[PDB]
């Protein structure tokens, strides 16, 4: 079977690896420039910038490379001025050979519990328009659609201001 | 003529007021269901779910004429980000530099926390803002292109929870 649990500092290597795997699955692996050190400093200090749940499997089923972590979800809390606290699901991925065993479902169950405990009114998340399989996975679980134009201002300009 | 400072719990009354006005400006004042109590708790409890900067000058008797609501987010590919959720300056007070000064403070916040970028939202139905930002280096992050924002409301969450 498997166990869903909060991430720990020692899971960052596995988390980074799964992040690159999902990005690759999204045809943009080259974009991942975050490192293990970043994940540790940003997720395991006094004030985390994100939170992760990971799926650990028994030794008999570790990956060929010898990895015990085969899935994860990264999230953090956001705020809507009209409704209040929201749980934001940032990244969600399960290794190919481990999909279809109920890991992603259990992860969503834990996420929902985190949401209710922190009294979030809803959970929001993005999905590549072409990623139909996942889309239907989410939809079958209450997922619904929700537009504007996302802009950004890099540190290059922020520093200026 | 004005000062930009962090908000305190006693400014929540003004915050809601400005939230309502911005929502009214977006033609959706009815949509705001958040209460002043909620804001103080969510914003000044043991865990702040957001941060707020307010503009204060020396109408209905209020000295707070503008604000910006933000919080930190994380991008798995680039790291820490500053997320600007709400930004507003009462009409009579626009055009003097308040908004620009607020962005200035937000920028300092982003540099202090070492955020690699500040994300927010701009409406296409308004060229002014688009350029009001573009002139500030605000690159059009069409990165959103190819993504479908989704939501799972409390109902479906409680279902998965229990
Ligand atoms: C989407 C994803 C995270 C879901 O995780 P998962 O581990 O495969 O999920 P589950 O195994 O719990 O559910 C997958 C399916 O197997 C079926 N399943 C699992 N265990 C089962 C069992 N014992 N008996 C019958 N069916 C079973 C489920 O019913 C489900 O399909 P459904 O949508 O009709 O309910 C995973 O497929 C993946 O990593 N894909 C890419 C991730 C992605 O696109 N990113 C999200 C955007 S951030
Ligand atoms: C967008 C908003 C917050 C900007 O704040 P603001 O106070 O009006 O902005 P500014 O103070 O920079 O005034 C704008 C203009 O006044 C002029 N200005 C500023 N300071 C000045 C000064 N000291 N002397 C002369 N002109 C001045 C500028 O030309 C400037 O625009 P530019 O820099 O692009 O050329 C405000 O217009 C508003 O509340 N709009 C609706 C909110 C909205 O669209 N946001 C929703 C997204 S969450």
């Amino acid at each position: 079977k498997f166990k869903i649990r909060p991430a720990t500092a020692s899971d960052c290597s596995d988390i980074l690896r799964l992040i690159k795997e999902l990005a690759k699955y999204e045809y943009m692996e080259d974009q991942v420039i975050l490192t293990e050190k970043d994940l540790q400093e940003d997720g395991f200090g006094e004030h985390p910038f994100y939170h992760c749940l990971v799926a650990e499997v028994p030794k008999e089923h570790w990956t060929p490379e010898g990895h015990s972590i085969v899935g994860f979800a990264m999230y953090y809390f956001t705020y809507d001025p009209w409704i209040g606290k929201l749980l934001y699901l940032e990244d969600f991925f399960v290794m190919s050979d481990y999909r279809g065993f109920g890991i992603g479902s259990e992860i969503l169950k834990n996420l929902s519990q985190v949401a209710m405990k922190c009294r979030c009114s809803s959970m929001h998340f993005l999905v590549a328009e072409w990623n139909e399989p996942s889309i239907n996975f989410y939809k079958r679980r209450g997922a619904s659609d929700l537009g504007w134009r996302l802009f950004k201002i890099d540190k290059e300009y922020l520093l200026k201001m």
